[PDB]
């Protein structure tokens, strides 16, 4: 009876509530077993927990759109990182610019979930974990990722060089494709309603205390996991800060734009319907967000102002 | 679906290299395989996890393998891919860690909680935990020979190998027969080309990429297995311990085979 759990990718900080909630017992007094396993290549995720042959995990909205689209049943009962902001990343003097047209004829980092989606302008390669590694080395000239994670990775590599942390750019997409969704496999679910409501209680505790003391959270998260304990981490760990969902809901305005996005360009059905729920959550919804696009422009000057400063501050 | 899924025994060491390096240039695919090679969080996970059929195949150490068994977790060991590491005073002293299957749990942190002194000593390896404290000792001044070990030889484990669960192996056993193969092919490699070996596996796992892990890879080239075979020798002596020691029964079976080898054996 133990429950199985598979990350989206190799330990992030980000991850810090799931691994917390473990090592502090929240598990426990919910009376459950959790055994959190780390995939080796982030493309086996859906696939795995699509078949059954894990409970649960993290995946990113994107890809749990297209894992349903793609007959492998899954559901999203909660909500890890909400818009983090995605796009193609590079480094200053590469040669790409703020235009897209020097994006014509250079190389592309992506992970690798998609395959084939003017298709020989760029050159596109698959780079798994690795997007910002090569990116760094110069294997590719460009790459996909995201703004607390691998641009944070690319200014560390500048200020080691003593470049300024701005001269790791974005190409900004504009949502959004990469919020990290906790997951279930359908049949676990129908059959484990109230381990999954259980769950995420201890989720929950977590996140609480994460957002209330990162500081204190963080000490403890790396003392168990020590290939964190680095200045690289925490500075992800300080940029992940803003993106963590308070409340574990799914927005259901992203949900509605991203599917109604995907039907308007006839990739998803126009009766897909969106696979997720919030009713394994044990807690109150808050309110809608009233100024929905002008938050995410308050959002980049946010993360702005913590890639300078080095702080903990929610939007 | 078809993926069939290995959990690794440990987080990614440099020991592992084959596994991976058997994925990374093609073996596996070259086989008709897919391989999903997953890690663990918590060790303690892997034996119930493979035990129950959760997960197909992966690796553990002989001593769990064999309690395994004797807890009623029916996995076998197919082939062998560590053999026979190394596992205040000289003498007894009453503190002490272990993984987790005075008595303090540290998961695979003891050798972390030794050079933090939350801990006196610990339970680890000679090209693992030992080489982990060695690179301490070296950032402060001392000599390599300052981290020393008690344990090591006496008239009484930690061989790890590539286990199945039972039913698993029973319903696709060529495909476990193709997987070795894979297997193989990526150690003679590692074996004839350790250097070459060691720059695409850290390529792919960049947490490798360091001082310490390269350390242990070089302690760790003598462990490992050519032959991928079970050495009925360290299994019957093993098992003739826990018979002796009332611990097994004295009906108990050693649950390896060597049949899923597909090359002479030495």
């Amino acid at each position: 009876d133990k429950i199985t759990f598979l990350l989206n990718w190799q330990p992030t900080p980000y991850h810090i509530p799931i691994f917390l909630a473990q090592t502090k017992g929240y598990f426990k007094e919910q009376g459950l077993d959790m055994a959190i396993l780390e995939p080796t290549n982030p493309s086996d995720v859906t696939e795995l927990i699509g078949s059954g042959k894990v409970d649960m995990g993290l995946k990113a909205m994107i890809h749990t759109l297209a894992a349903k689209a793609r007959g492998f049943p899954v559901t999203s009962v909660a909500s890890l990182l909400d818009e983090p902001f995605t796009g193609v990343l590079y480094l200053k003097g590469s040669g790409i610019t703020e235009d897209f047209q020097s994006l014509k004829g250079k190389k592309i980092g992506y992970v690798g979930e998609f395959g084939k989606i003017k298709p020989e302008d760029y050159t596109a390669v698959r780079c798994g974990m690795n997007v910002a590694k090569y990116i760094i080395e110069g294997k590719i000239d460009a790459g996909i990722g995201i703004e607390c994670m691998q641009q944070v990775e690319l200014e560390e590599y500048l200020a080691k060089q003593g470049r300024p942390a701005s001269d790791a750019k974005m190409l900004r997409i504009d949502c959004c494709f990469c919020t990290v969704l906790y997951i279930c496999n359908d049949e676990f679910l129908k059959k484990n309603p109230e381990k999954v409501r259980k769950f995420l209680k201890a989720i929950k505790k977590a996140t609480d205390y994460v957002l209330a003391d990162p500081v204190k959270a963080w000490s403890g998260y790396i003392d168990f996991k020590p290939q964190l304990n680095n200045d690289l981490s925490y500075k992800q760990y300080q940029r992940c800060y803003a993106y963590f969902s308070s409340s574990l809901y799914n927005v259901h305005r992203d949900w509605k734009k991203v599917t109604g996005y995907g039907k308007r360009l006839a990739i998803l059905p126009p009766d897909y319907v969106s696979n997720y729920t919030n009713e394994y959550l044990s807690w109150p919804e808050p309110e809608e967000v009233s100024d929905p696009l002008e938050a995410t422009r308050l959002m980049a000057i946010h993360q702005e102002k913590c890639r300078q400063e080095g702080t903990f501050k929610r939007l």
